[PDB]
């Protein structure tokens, strides 16, 4: 005879801290809410286990706190603390506490309420305002979905959960369906137009939230779900079958970035099909709006619409807000670089060295330097 409600017990932190419930979960953390008593405000607070076990999700997680430590926006979300391991040396727990928000896209795709058109718009705009301070700080999120970009009553979108994020120069559940060809296709370089792809995803899960376009909330579906997200060939196989489904085979001009013979050659091997008219499958809204999500879903990393345009295009006129597009943000430098191969005593130093940053007082031991 247990207690659901001892879902609160693993979750040890500072008296400060009071636990009030579980908020969410995805394939790495369990997010909780929690009161603050020193700051008087409500907070997240992720919970990560079994971190050192494998090295790459290792790594994961200091180039999600890495980051988030040294962004400094509105449109993201902000690293309210680190809380001290116990055990310095020997710590396979960390607790990435980060600020409250309402709710995330994932969980109101499910709700049974309907948005407006400006809704969506509003939303849309408020995610790529977040993307623009990403791509000037020199950044590729590279993982953008639903249940990273959280949402406030407001209308207000925060992008979290940087971990997969590049600098422009186990076992896990897995989700390819926001994933740009050339990533699906594992090209050498890639641009912010890996981002904007995520975006159209996105976009059309936002459109399905107006009741003239599904009547009945049960019946929202995002608009690439082709692969399987439980544990390279089949799995994209299956992902990049059901984009060409939607927007086409591509024309020769979009093969032209490709430097592998192999890949065109794999490419070239899906039967040639035209796209849906997504103008007929997001029937009441413009055409203009029908050009910003085929722009953002188009297979050519180059021709797809860029931050800029996004802003300002025609179809967010009604929401754009261009005095808040003029920022000043510096690229931000990173404790180490993609490239290298770190080890667990490495890996604790830049860790305890971003804990630190918090905790001005806290002691780095020998052996770790
Ligand atoms: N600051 C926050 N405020 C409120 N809810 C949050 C916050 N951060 C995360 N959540 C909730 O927790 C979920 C998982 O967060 P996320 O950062 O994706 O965890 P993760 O497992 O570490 N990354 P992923 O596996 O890519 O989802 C989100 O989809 C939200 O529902």
């Amino acid at each position: 005879l247990y207690f659901q409600g001892a879902i609160i017990k693993n979750v040890k932190v500072p008296d400060n801290y009071e636990i009030k419930h579980l908020i969410g979960r995805g394939s790495y953390g369990y997010v909780y809410l929690a009161y603050d008593k020193n700051a008087n405000k409500n907070v997240a607070i992720k919970k990560v286990n079994r971190m050192f076990e494998d090295l790459i999700d290792c790594k994961r997680i200091l180039r999600e706190i890495t980051i988030l430590n040294r962004l400094k926006s509105d449109y993201i979300i902000r690293l309210h603390d680190l809380i001290i391991p116990e055990d310095l040396l020997k710590f396979d727990e960390l607790y990435i506490v980060l600020e409250i928000a309402d709710s995330d896209l994932k969980k109101l795709f499910k709700t049974p309420i309907f948005l407006t058109e400006q809704h969506v718009k509003t939303i849309l705009y408020n995610l790529l305002l977040g993307e623009k301070f990403i791509h000037e700080s020199g950044i590729i999120h590279r993982d953008l979905k639903p249940a990273n970009c959280l949402l406030n009553q407001d209308c207000s979108v925060k992008i979290c959960d940087f971990g997969l994020a590049r600098t422009i120069n186990t076992s896990h559940v897995v989700t390819r369906w926001y994933r740009a060809p050339e990533l699906i296709l594992l090209q050498e370089n890639y641009t912010n137009s890996i981002d904007i792809w995520s975006t159209g995803c996105i976009f059309a899960e936002l459109l399905n939230m107006m009741k003239s376009h599904i009547n009945n909330p049960t019946n929202r579906f995002p608009l690439f779900p082709g692969s399987s997200c439980f544990p390279h060939e089949k799995s994209n196989r299956d992902q990049l079958n059901i984009i060409f489904n939607v927007i086409g085979t591509p024309p020769e001009e979009d093969l032209k970035c490709i430097t592998k013979q192999e890949v065109i050659k794999y490419i070239k091997l899906f039967p040639t099909r035209d796209g849906i008219d997504l103008s007929k499958k997001y029937s009441s809204i413009s055409k203009e709006g029908i050009d910003l999500l085929e722009s953002m879903l188009r297979f050519n990393a180059q021709k797809r619409i860029t931050i800029d345009k996004a802003l300002s295009h025609p179809y967010l006129k009604d929401v754009r807000k261009e005095n808040l597009e003029n920022f000043s943000t510096e690229k931000i430098i990173l404790p180490f670089d993609d490239w290298m191969v770190l080890s667990e005593t490495q890996l604790r130093y830049i860790f305890l060295k971003e804990i630190q940053s918090f905790h001005a007082d806290l002691i780095i031991p020998a052996k770790l330097n």
